[PDB]
């Protein structure tokens, strides 16, 4: 790509085409640039300049979306913040993130930040469009880190997604996931990348939120919610992510006429890295722009959507390792161009002198049709350091698998105890470890 602010590009190309539904109010691009203009001008009178660090603490609402466009058009570095993050955690994070303003349309409670207010004044206040300008700072989720992205990176993310998921002139993506996550940002950038339509509507049941839309992004529990309510859903495409996506979910969805795409994404990549139409264990081959490789069982990623760095103690620190890749801490395998996530390196533990990857042992056991869930959890052992324990939820009554595993797992991977998953953990690896150490 764009030679001007995305919303102004489409204003010139297709100005009278409808761009946005905000609570059922329809705005074409010309009208949209006009509302953003009023807010961007109001922010500038209150001190927001190119590079200002601004906390946007809020849930998705039409105001929040407009405020984002306005803040960005001023050239600000936007840190959207989940209103549920507690004040003590923010008191720890904020002073290191080089912020001067807070917009909470709640109350600002951080007196080092000047309180911003939605204010309509006259003007077309805009910083000059610059794809390489810093756009956002998204919290990862120890202390959250602030992954920083340029406009260019969000646009590269969008380009890749839209190479898999057709999204065109008439289509309409619901802003279905929070803008304080990369998921909701990705929807906004896909909308703007394509110059299509987005819908933003104050909170109502998801079934109603979806009215008139063609596309949505869901976490798996949102999709389950729709299926259990037997909601009528009429979509071209749903993109799922945030976790592994069970085959049963997508089969149940397919039966309701819901075309699902499954993605592997990360905060550091401003959303989706690998993706596929729902079909197999893998997370699909890398989206165009992205590259994947496995080193010493670790998934490494490279893309134009990668964050410029993490904002540390007032400065930008690069994400990349000595080869120019991001080391994910995810354990993976590549077969036939497709990535499979085996587990998290943070869960690996040692028993004797062997590495037990819980997720691998879990997969083997879970294939037993009596088994609905299995977690493999270390417990302290003098002779061997740790030994695996199975914590199980069975389909009906429990079954003895202590023999059935002996030809499917090596000795060091076989559980030394088989326990039952308690109600307090149905619908956390530390919690399971802690619970097992009291059993
Ligand atoms: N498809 C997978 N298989 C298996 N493990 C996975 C996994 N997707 C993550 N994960 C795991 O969960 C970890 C972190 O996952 C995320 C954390 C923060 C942000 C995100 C991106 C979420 C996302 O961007 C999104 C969510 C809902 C709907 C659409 C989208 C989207 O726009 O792409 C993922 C990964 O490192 C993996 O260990």
């Amino acid at each position: 790509i764009f030679s001007d602010w995305p919303w102004r590009h489409w204003r010139q190309v297709r100005g009278e085409t409808i761009a946005l539904r905000l609570n059922d109010e329809q705005l074409n691009w010309r009208e949209l640039c006009a509302r953003v203009d009023e807010l961007a001008s109001g922010f500038a009178v209150q001190g927001v300049v190119e590079g200002s660090g601004v906390m946007l603490r809020a849930w998705n609402t039409p105001q929040t979306l407009l405020a984002w466009l306005a803040l960005l058009q001023c050239g600000a570095r936007v840190l959207p913040v989940n209103p549920q993050l507690p004040q003590p955690l923010l008191e720890e994070l904020l002073p290191n993130l080089t912020l001067q303003f807070a917009l909470v349309p709640g109350e600002n409670t951080f007196p080092a930040l000047t309180s911003l207010h939605i204010q309509l004044v006259e003007g077309a206040h805009a910083a000059t469009w610059q794809p390489t300008r810093l756009c956002s700072m998204t919290l990862t989720s120890g202390l959250p880190k602030a992954a920083v992205h340029t406009y260019q990176a969000h646009l590269a993310s969008a380009q890749g997604v839209l190479s898999l998921i057709p999204f065109g002139d008439h289509d309409d993506w619901l802003l279905s996931l929070p803008l304080f996550h990369v998921s909701g940002q990705g929807i906004m950038w896909r909308w703007l990348y394509a110059g299509a339509r987005m819908t933003v509507r104050d909170k109502q049941p998801l079934e109603q939120m979806l009215a008139g839309c063609t596309h949505a992004s869901l976490v798996p529990t949102q999709l389950w919610r729709l299926l259990v309510n037997r909601s009528s859903v009429s979509l071209k495409a749903v993109l799922l992510g945030g976790a592994a996506i069970p085959v049963e979910l997508t089969e149940q969805a397919r039966e309701q006429g819901i075309r699902c795409f499954c993605g592997y994404g990360l905060t550091e990549f401003a959303s989706t890295v690998c993706a596929k139409e729902a079909d197999l264990a893998d997370v699909g081959s890398p989206l165009p722009g992205r590259e994947v490789k496995i080193v010493n069982n670790e998934v490494w990623l490279r893309a134009a959507s990668m964050a410029e760095g993490y904002w540390r103690n007032g400065q930008l620190v690069s994400l990349v390792n000595d080869e120019g890749w991001y080391a994910t801490r995810d354990r993976g395998e590549m077969h036939n161009g497709k990535l499979t996530i085996v587990g998290r390196l943070d869960n690996l533990f040692f028993s004797g002198g062997e590495g037990i990857q819980p997720e691998e042992v879990e997969r083997v056991i879970a294939a037993h049709p009596a088994v609905l869930q299995v977690f493999i959890v270390p417990v302290a052992d003098k002779e061997f350091g740790h030994r695996p324990v199975a914590v199980m939820e069975y389909d009906h009554e429990s079954v003895d698998l202590s023999e059935w595993v002996k030809d499917k797992l090596a000795r060091f991977q076989q559980p030394v105890r088989w326990l039952t998953l308690p109600p307090e953990l149905k619908n956390s690896r530390q919690a399971l470890k802690e619970w097992v150490q009291r059993q």
